[PDB]
């Protein structure tokens, strides 16, 4: 478990900054639901793991021993989203909002909507 | 002989987009270098045969009877990718980008990289 603080994330995520029209507030706030800003967390269910700050699953987007037969999208072994360099996490989240959207981490429910200058660093 | 349209090969191989991320434009540029969109395509060499649309060989991915003792990784009759159903010709094209990637087509030349909207239908 690797936690990092909020304002390590807002600068670490600089570079998503508008990315698809999402602010780098949204990007935190949506971090702060989805893992709670733990580089190296796992949730795996029946079916499926997900991997990091952004909980990206094995099902479509990353490779694992679990599951082979992944669309791997973003064509790339799922533990690489577990160490320190946001590099190719970035990569792939920008794939997933261009292909899914911000929904895909939000689920129809407007957390990241109001006074997201709580976000900001 | 059947040589398909620009336009009916980006169809029919809807399922591959993006899978490995390789998009359809890709997929439909790969083909066209390949075998010129015929799905009965045939090519013989020295010692193996290459298989419609997708150019399968006969000594890794499918058996046939010139060769037997083939891998047979996709475990099939190299013949069935000689017809117009190319639900299989694209499960076994899934595994050769798995296991070898997109060189088995494009032979280390970025043929496929630029302009990729020409490829669209
Ligand atoms: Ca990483
Ligand atoms: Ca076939």
């Amino acid at each position: 478990m690797e936690q990092l603080t909020k304002c390590e994330v807002f600068q670490k995520l600089k570079d998503l900054k508008d990315y698809g029209g999402v602010s780098l507030p949204e990007w935190v706030c949506t971090a702060f639901h989805t893992s709670g800003y733990d580089t190296q967390a796992i949730v795996q269910n029946n079916d499926s793991t997900e991997y990091g700050l952004f909980q990206i699953n094995n099902k479509i987007w990353c490779k694992d021993d679990q599951n082979p037969h992944s669309r791997n999208i973003c064509n790339i072994s799922c533990d690489k989203f577990l160490d320190d360099d946001l590099t190719d996490d970035i990569v792939c989240a920008k794939k997933i909002l261009d292909k899914v959207g911000i929904n895909y981490w939000l689920a129809h429910k407007a957390l990241c909507s109001e006074k997201l200058d709580q976000w900001l660093c």
